[PDB]
């Protein structure tokens, strides 16, 4: 049904020991080294708190899992530990549990974040290409290492502006790519599902991330967030529809032989794909370019197969100026 377009062979030539997790022996740092402090977020499976590693002294986020299944969190800190050292990848300190409960917690680095909806409308049209651009540099690294995310969105980018630093959190959903395998379709936020999740596809690979990546980058152009506002998974797709016309998503179900759902029918209808020009207000004018746009419908299309890799992103005309300055400050 479907191989990725690249890294497909990532897993096979790196080892078992790079993507067996379940055979993962956790060693257990110290859970008294550390005191929470206050917490500073929260999640379906977990609870985050700012905390202090007592012997340093020093400033960390500590993340309270609460487990699905003991496998996921082998899954978890099995990927953290793999992707170490990577560009723009949140750094793991410890982890931890209580010798009682045995519940687990990850030790990462603080990241001083603001809110994106403070945050996002106080950049420029600049700011917003080195943000994407230092986040393609995380995406590529960890698709390239064989893993896949599944949760990109706002909320698992932080963001230091000052430091001007950029840091991907969250990745429990993360996955390891095999050729083939059936991939769970209950995974990312809502509005940041790609159509393939939306249909049942099940043989997705790291395009998924791209697409929400999409989905991401045009709330900040466009100034609309989310950009797609679906009230329920069945509605997320009309939203998209609206936008990309169901004339293409017609032929990309013919082409990946996807039978529609009967509720769709219903709700789905025949739209006209609108064109991106549309979206283009006083507002939002700012971050509006023709690289800009042409960037952005390079990710948003529903085949994943026709979807720009990080790599091929990153030598987008749109991130030219990012690459200049880059390349002059040095
Ligand atoms: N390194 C960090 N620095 C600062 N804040 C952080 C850091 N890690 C997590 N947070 C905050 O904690 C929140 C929740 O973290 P996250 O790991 O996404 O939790 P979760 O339970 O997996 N939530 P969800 O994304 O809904 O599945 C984030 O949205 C951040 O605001
Ligand atoms: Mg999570």
């Amino acid at each position: 049904r479907s191989v990725a377009r690249v890294y497909a062979n990532v897993n096979e030539k790196l080892g078992r020991s790079w993507w067996d997790y379940d055979n993962l022996v956790v060693q257990w740092g110290v859970q008294d080294n550390y005191e929470i402090v206050r917490k500073v977020g929260r999640g379906k499976y977990s609870e985050v708190f700012e905390s202090i590693h007592l012997p340093t002294d020093s400033k960390c986020i500590v993340k309270v899992l609460k487990p699905v299944k003991k496998k996921k969190i082998k899954r978890e800190i099995k990927i953290l530990q793999n992707l170490a050292g990577g560009p723009n990848v949140v750094g793991l300190l410890d982890v931890v549990r209580d010798s009682q409960s045995k519940t687990p917690s990850i030790v990462t680095e603080y990241v001083n974040n603001t809110e994106f909806k403070t945050l996002y409308p106080k950049f420029s049209d600049f700011d917003v290409r080195y943000y994407i651009f230092e986040l393609l540099k995380a995406l590529d690294f960890c698709h390239s290492k064989g893993i896949m995310h599944r949760d990109v969105k706002p909320h698992n980018v932080m963001i230091d502006h000052e430091k001007r630093t950029l840091r991907l959190i969250d990745w429990g959903l993360a996955e390891f790519y095999h050729p083939g395998t059936e991939y769970n379709v209950r995974v990312a936020s809502r509005y940041f599902k790609g159509p393939e999740l939306l249909v049942d596809f099940q043989e997705y690979d790291y395009s998924l991330d791209m697409w929400s990546l999409g989905c991401m980058f045009a709330s900040m152009i466009f100034r609309k967030e989310p950009f797609f506002h679906g009230h329920d998974n069945a509605d997320q797709l009309v939203k998209i529809a609206k936008v990309l016309g169901t004339d293409e998503l017609y032929t990309y179900l013919e082409r990946y032989d996807i039978d529609l759902d009967a509720q769709f029918d219903d709700i789905l209808g025949r739209y006209p794909r609108k064109p991106w020009s549309r979206f283009v207000s006083s507002e939002n004018q700012r971050y509006i370019s023709s690289e800009a746009i042409d960037f952005l419908d390079k990710l948003l299309r529903y085949d994943h197969q026709e979807r720009l890799t990080a790599e091929e992103a990153k030598e987008h005309p749109y991130f030219e100026p990012v690459r200049q300055a880059a390349a002059q400050a040095s």
